[PDB]
């Protein structure tokens, strides 16, 4: 029997899931912690004790608790990031899609969802792994990690809460797929840590901590670096926030072991109806609780890792999709709607922007304005959104990931770049929004393979493409066939950076993406915030 | 007789000239004060006592002392600058071209030249008025100023030697033409001046000048505005010059009385000799004695006057070159030769900056770069070249003169702006150069209309445009004539700020010139060092 399976802490059995008029067995809900109840609430994660009997893995598990995007009711363009299990605390578990017959020793991949450190579910229609496993091959694997409080309240001293904790149920997880994936079909040797967003973040931060670099061999990051302005905060203010959380719902504030005892019996809707006012009084873009650069999980700030080129040194291949802002636009900023075509006015562009770079002075607004705007057309209402959801996308992704691609690629052995400006034919969201961030992962998972979705047949051609540069990449450590006729994705270089656009069309090699914007945002502009 | 003419100081006997076939009658080098020298070095004008005899006006007069410029013996794109007489202080004198028959009470323009503050001559051959004062029946006179330290040295609190006496030489010839130009035909009430450069900057400053507003009635300023950054210092910076000037001779500096007399026994070259040490910072673009913020030529600073709108208030015809910079790259700036086309590398690029924004710190150069710098492409000598053509022209002479108009026009009656953006057929430097400043004065001056002189059918054409522009400008305060006929010259109005082009082509009109770098140059770079 296949779907019986016998792990390091128990016996296992799953379930033949259909796939494309075949079928592949599927492990689902396979625990990889001890459940974090009560006092374990805030700790590291502690390896699951082993269970007797069979453990029934043929369902969804649970999700974590976390907020719930409720602006658009009933609109399926933002109810399918939402949770579509029920919520627990008792909720890291892991699945795994694993082709059949069963393969003897073959690559793993290990998908890392994002949600902003705040929320994210590993059982979401749209990374429900059948279709990659089966279509390439390899073995897939979802994992999950407490998010908000739960598992980034950072009280830096204190072990009963030391923070960057769900970074290390992943590690957890990670840990299991090493000690167990080879019972599965999966070469431990050949693991594949990919995220997007905060998941692209958690494989870059793995990437660079040091007790996370010996548990997987390569690292697909989508539309996330480490060291985007919101995936981290400094210890001290990872404190501060933990503390207003406690002020903001009547806590014990003169220690850390009753400002926690007082945050354990809570029970957890209490946490996250309050869990987003701790913030530097603005949020577009920034989130409550996240990883916090702590001297252990992380060594050093991030910025001196890199320079010293303190990481795992291996092949990434990377990228982001055209349009990162929009999201962020739609649900806070000023006359941004879902039914309009958001023109903007320059006196609501202005106030944009100022939201958009949360620290900025007063000569930091005044230059942000001046590089995106056009002085011979200042209230073009298109212009002015186009322009500042492009502030946000360029501030907030693309030109902190260029920096880790321009720091990383002098260390590393390969790095692989993508443009992804794909507008999917059946998105459900404005056009004025583009190709939004989280919608290049239905094509990672082969869904417009499934007709019924009335996806185009150029798009079951770019899911194919995409899906064999990914998996081959999983396997080769590098996105191209060679022997093979199809046009080849160059190599980034620390001269040339070259990289592709991903698309229906065939491909295309540009140099240096989106230069300009950020020299102005990884160069110029710290140091005009530095000067006094 | 006719060219027998009796001033309220004496007697001048004019010459008559031949101009096209037809004559017209000239009085050339007549004196409109006593001589500068002796112990009224430095100081200010006095006027031309009377003469009992008549005044032979039939020759060019001197030219004041003045640096020579010799990078290039014998190139007349070079020479036609220079001095084309004897040089000397004795040089106050003014020439003045009146159509046959002599009129009745027309339209007076007045020409002041540039050449930085330090050089410029009157007698110059495209300074020739015959050929405008014949052509559009309007009188034609040119002044003379002591330029460099003779006209610009200022010790502040001295009354020997107070700074501005260069500018209070053009006043005193603007008195003496509104007190004789009726004896010759013109009308003192409607007296135009106009001016390139310096020349230009000057006439910005007589509509600043309490002193000079009655002198004159309209202005057309050709590529300089007072405000311009090589066009002022400060009473601190000038004292500190003269201090070093003094320095540069062994001069006693114990105090004014000795420093100033100590440098009236040098020969005029000896302060020539060493006129440039004295710059505070290795740049293009600057000259060692300039007018003063002295508190009396100037009331209060420039822009607190074009601010509460202490200015005269009249219209205004004034523009700009395609291509100032050229000029001041070739002679200051490395990699720019006469002979090759002067592709820039970039590190030769980066010095060509620091010595165009010479006063400013690191954050500003890195500002002005990021700005100039095509990313993409930053080893391509000709986009750096090119760029750099444009910071000095933007930094120096363009975004200088924008500011000044928008501020003049929210109270002057008229505007009406230009960019002149014909490179002549025939001119004698390479093409990289573009458009020379200064090389729209042959069109002013209806050079073209000669026939020897080798130009083209078409630039005749432009020439007859522009000087009928510019003189129904001063009859009538708009270079249009109300037979409404051609294409018409828009005013300049705050809201829309239309411009037009001068050139071969059939005329358009344009919108904001050069917006967004000015943004940069008059509002965002200001308040980056005032904060830095
Ligand atoms: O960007 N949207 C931002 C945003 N939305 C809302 C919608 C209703 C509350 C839901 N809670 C919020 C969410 C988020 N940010 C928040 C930042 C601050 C605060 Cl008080 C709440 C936030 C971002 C994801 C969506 C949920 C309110 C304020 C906002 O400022
Ligand atoms: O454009 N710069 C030109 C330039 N020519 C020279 C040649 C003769 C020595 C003094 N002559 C001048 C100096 C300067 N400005 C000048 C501008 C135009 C001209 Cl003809 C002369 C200038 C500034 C620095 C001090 C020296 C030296 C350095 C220069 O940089
Ligand atoms: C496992 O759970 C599923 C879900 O209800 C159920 O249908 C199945 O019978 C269970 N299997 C075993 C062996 O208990
Ligand atoms: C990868 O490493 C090997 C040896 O360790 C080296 O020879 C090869 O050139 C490297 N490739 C890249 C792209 O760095
Ligand atoms: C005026 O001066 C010129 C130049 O020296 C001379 O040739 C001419 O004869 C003079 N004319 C009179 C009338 O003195
Ligand atoms: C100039 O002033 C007159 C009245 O003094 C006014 O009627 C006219 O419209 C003004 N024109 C401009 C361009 O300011
Ligand atoms: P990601 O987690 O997007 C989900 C809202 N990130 C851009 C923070
Ligand atoms: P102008 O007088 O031109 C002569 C070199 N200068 C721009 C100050
Ligand atoms: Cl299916
Ligand atoms: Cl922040
Ligand atoms: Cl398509
Ligand atoms: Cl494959
Ligand atoms: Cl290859
Ligand atoms: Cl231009
Ligand atoms: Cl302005
Ligand atoms: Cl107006």
């Amino acid at each position: 029997s296949e779907l019986l399976v016998n792990t390091k802490s128990g016996k296992v059995m799953g379930t033949r899931v259909p796939v494309l008029s075949s079928h592949i067995s599927a492990f689902l809900g396979i625990p990889f912690a001890e459940p974090p109840v009560g006092n374990m609430r805030f700790r590291r994660p502690e390896p699951k004790k082993p269970w007797s009997g069979v453990w029934n893995a043929s369902t969804y598990p649970n999700n974590c608790q976390q907020y719930v995007d409720e602006q658009f009711p009933g609109f399926s363009g933002s109810e399918m990031w939402n949770p579509n299990r029920e919520m627990s605390e008792d909720c890291l578990y892991l699945n795994i899609w694993v082709p059949s017959p069963r393969p003897k020793s073959t690559t793993v991949m290990v998908w890392i969802y994002g949600g902003g450190f705040y929320s994210g579910s590993s059982t979401l229609d749209v990374y429900n792994g059948k279709y990659l496993a089966y279509t390439e091959e390899v073995v897939l694997v979802s994992l999950s990690y407490r998010v908000g409080a739960f598992g980034f309240l950072a009280l830096h001293g204190s072990q009963e809460a030391p923070g960057n904790v769900g970074l290390l149920d992943q590690r957890m997880a990670l840990q299991w797929v090493h000690d167990n994936i080879q019972f599965f079909g999966g070469d431990p040797k050949t693991v594949t840590i990919f995220g997007e967003s905060a998941g692209g973040a958690s494989v870059g931060m793995h990437i660079l901590s040091p007790g996370s670099r010996d548990l997987f061999r390569r690292a697909i990051l989508q539309s996330g670096s480490p060291n985007c302005p919101w995936a981290s905060v400094s210890v001290a203010e990872g404190r501060r926030r933990a503390v207003e959380l406690g002020r903001n719902l009547n806590c014990n504030l003169n220690s850390d072991e009753e400002l926690i005892h007082c945050l354990r019996e809570k029970k957890p809707q209490e946490l996250i109806d309050v869990e987003w006012n701790v913030l530097p009084f603005d949020s577009i873009f920034r989130f409550s609780f996240v990883p916090v650069i702590d001297g252990e999980f992380f060594p050093t700030s991030l910025e001196s890792m890199l320079n010293s080129g303190n990481f795992k040194k291996t092949q990434i291949l990377l990228g982001v999709n055209k349009d990162e802002g929009s999201f962020f636009l739609l649900y806070g900023a000023p006359g941004f709607s879902k039914d309009s075509e958001s023109k903007i006015s320059r006196e609501d562009f202005m106030s944009g922007v100022k939201l958009s770079v949360p620290h900025a002075n007063d000569l930091g607004l005044d230059a942000v304005t001046l590089q995106y705007t056009d002085w011979m057309d200042d209230n073009n209402g298109i212009k002015n959104r186009d322009g500042l959801d492009d502030i946000v996308g360029d501030h907030n992704v693309i030109c902190p990931l260029m920096h880790f691609v321009n720091k990383y690629t002098k260390f590393g052995n390969g790095t692989y770049l993508y443009f992804f400006n794909h507008r999917a034919s059946n998105l459900v969201w404005p056009e004025w929004m583009g190709v939004i961030h989280g919608y290049e992962i239905e094509f990672v998972f082969g869904l417009p393979l499934v007709k019924e979705l009335n996806y185009t047949a150029e798009e079951e051609a770019l899911s194919r493409r995409i899906m064999h540069y990914w998996a081959t990449f999983a396997k080769t450590g590098n996105p191209n066939e060679p022997h093979s006729q199809e046009s080849k994705w160059p190599l980034f270089t620390t001269k040339e950076q070259k990289f592709i656009d991903l698309n229906t069309e065939p491909m295309k090699v540009h140099q240096r993406l989106r230069v300009q914007m950020c020299v102005f945002w990884n160069q110029f502009l710290p140091k005009l915030l530095n000067a006094t």
